[PDB]
């Protein structure tokens, strides 16, 4: 575990892949 998300509790190896997660936090409910 590298990186960890601000928002969840996911955590990725690498930072790239990482943010590339995030994208789908824009939409929310």
């Amino acid at each position: 575990y590298k990186f960890a998300c601000p928002e969840c509790p996911k955590r990725f190896m690498r930072s790239d892949h990482l943010t590339l997660h995030i994208l789908l936090h824009e939409n929310k409910k």
